[PDB]
């Protein structure tokens, strides 16, 4: 589909979202951010959003961590990151109380504050 030519971006998102810890390490975040600078960041973000849906709680937490890390760079305007992520972040922030709901809320509030 429209992401089929984004195999490098897909491999990056699969790497960053696998792991048993819910928080990216400093080294994992910096690597993710460096690779984002070389790939299509918007395609990366859309693949992260895909991983916010069906997966496990840990994958969701790591995907949200990667969204937060990308939002704290200048790779995309922060208003553009908000445009792309607001619908899913709003849906998660409306969920049952818990770690994913809490983290999605903080990310959404931060992106809204910046704009």
């Amino acid at each position: 589909m429209t992401l089929s030519d984004c195999q490098q971006e897909l491999s990056l998102v699969q790497t960053v979202t696998r792991g048993s810890r819910a928080f990216l390490s400093r080294e994992e975040a910096q690597h993710f951010v460096k690779e984002c600078g070389l790939l299509n960041c918007e395609a990366v973000l859309e693949l992260l959003i895909c991983h916010l849906g069906g997966t496990s709680e840990c994958v969701q937490m790591r995907a949200l961590g990667a969204v937060a890390s990308l939002g704290c760079t200048d790779l995309l305007p922060q208003e553009h990151i908000l445009l792309l992520t607001r619908p899913r972040l709003q849906e998660l922030s409306a969920g049952s109380p818990g770690p994913v709901t809490n983290k999605a809320t903080k990310i959404l509030r931060h992106f809204e504050a910046s704009c």
